[PDB]
């Protein structure tokens, strides 16, 4: 790849302390906090238009649909909402200090509060109603976030294990008892299935349990010890799970049923994978260990090593925490102690047509061939280098930078290299079919 640097921001413009994350799925924008009082607010051109007084942050989250920022304070029951664009602030009263987390949720106006003496409260804010539904958290909240599917129902996890499901007015229908307490989950939602086919995944640290939501049913399914426990567990796209293993073997799963298969282990790292994260917008995992991060592709035939890595210098410190965005533009480290790096992913802008296929680019190296018809990708092709422009045709696509032209055969679902040319001149226009080109 290129890299490139083009500044350093040091952590005493921003001070000592932990940066809580609001991951904007569509708008590149990021939230620096600091502990020293100051909140440094940065657009595309590096200008800060304003600075406001704001001191102990707790939790920040964005909103998709009317783009309205919360404020939290750690003293007062208050919360005021701060909109930079109209300046109006209103404060909605929750009568309990310390608040755990507040959370925005981008289908509806339907946003949750806790808190951590346990009571929770609905503020039905258009038929300004108020439904109490006491005794259903003891402890304080830790973590949670909506799912982004038609089902909005979201669970959040506490130190007491007890798994709790209700309807929409809070009624508790049961309690079931876990072996463990749970560490952390993820949960998505179909929105597409036409049955509505939904299940739970929950971690008890030494066994991957699934409940059906529907028919109550579980199955116990039991792992190898050489195996060992899982270390970390996400969700993907469709169905997909990415569980992590003490064994440094690095291992794509499917829910088959009431049983599991192994397509293959292969110890790819020595070391254990410290965090496994998905991206939605590129389908990329990346491990991050030590000062070290390594990229994976998706390839037909199994997996080989990428052959490249980068090393980190151990100066700044040591990246605990990976996090992508949705988009899949820009690239992320963070730390629990300020420290927060950004990378630039300048996805191409070039795309081709032919009939009822779409020539996208679905990674840094990879076009991705949508089907119209069946609104899906159904080849791929991988190109050498960013081209500067490409033309589609049938059998063929090429990529042309500056003079030069590599071209790919391909059908629908392999894509084959053919030959690369350059030209006396710039390719100012290029037009391609299976036998010619102009």
């Amino acid at each position: 790849m290129v890299l490139t640097q083009q500044f350093v921001i040091s952590n005493a413009d921003l001070g000592r302390g932990h940066v809580v994350e609001a991951l904007h799925p569509s708008s590149p924008l990021i939230a620096l906090a600091g502990s020293k009082g100051r909140v440094l607010i940065l657009n595309k051109t590096g200008k800060v238009e304003h600075q406001l007084p704001m001191q102990n942050v707790v939790a920040m989250e964005w909103e998709c649909s009317t783009d309205t920022l919360a404020i939290i304070t750690s003293s007062s029951s208050d919360v005021h909402l701060y909109t930079h664009r109209t300046r109006q602030t209103d404060t909605i009263d929750t009568k309990l200090k310390d608040l755990c987390f507040v959370c925005w949720s981008q289908s509806q106006p339907l946003f949750a509060i806790g808190s951590k003496s346990g009571q929770f409260v609905l503020y039905n804010r258009r038929t300004l109603r108020l439904v109490p539904v006491a005794d259903t958290h003891k402890q304080r909240l830790i973590s949670g976030m909506w799912v982004p599917a038609q089902d909005s129902r979201l669970l959040i996890i506490s130190e007491d294990p007890s798994l709790s499901i209700s309807d929409a007015e809070g009624k508790v229908l049961t309690t079931i008892p876990l072996p463990s307490v749970p560490k952390s989950v993820c949960v998505s939602g179909m929105a597409n299935s036409p049955k509505s086919s939904s299940f739970a995944a929950v971690n008890l640290d030494n066994t991957l349990l699934i409940v059906d939501l529907r028919s109550y049913a579980t199955a116990a399914g039991q792992f190898n010890s050489a195996l060992g426990q899982i270390t970390c567990l996400t969700a993907g796209i469709n169905g997909e799970f990415l569980a992590g293993f003490a064994s440094g073997t690095v291992a794509l799963l499917d829910l088959a049923g009431s049983e599991v298969r192994l397509r293959g282990s292969l110890r790819l790292l020595k070391n254990a994978v410290e965090m496994v994260n998905f991206g939605e917008g590129s389908g990329v995992v990346a491990a991050v260990a030590d000062n070290r991060v390594g990229l994976l592709r998706i390839t037909e035939d199994g997996i080989a090593p990428t052959g490249d890595e980068a090393s980190l210098e151990s100066e700044r410190g040591v990246p605990d925490l990976l996090a992508w965005s949705r988009d899949g533009q820009q690239l992320f480290v963070g730390t629990n102690q300020g420290n927060v790096t950004v990378f630039t992913l300048k996805v191409l802008n070039v795309s081709a047509s032919y009939g009822t296929l779409v020539f996208s680019f679905t990674s840094n190296r990879t076009i991705g061939v949508k089907n119209l018809q069946d609104n899906r990708v159904v080849c791929t092709v991988p190109v050498n280098s960013d081209p500067a422009f490409i033309s589609a045709g049938m059998a063929m696509l090429a990529a042309g930078v500056n003079n030069q032209v590599s071209y790919y055969e391909y059908f629908i679902a392999h894509s084959v290299f053919l030959r690369t040319v350059e030209y006396p001149s710039p390719v100012t226009d290029l037009k391609v079919n299976s036998n010619l080109a102009a």
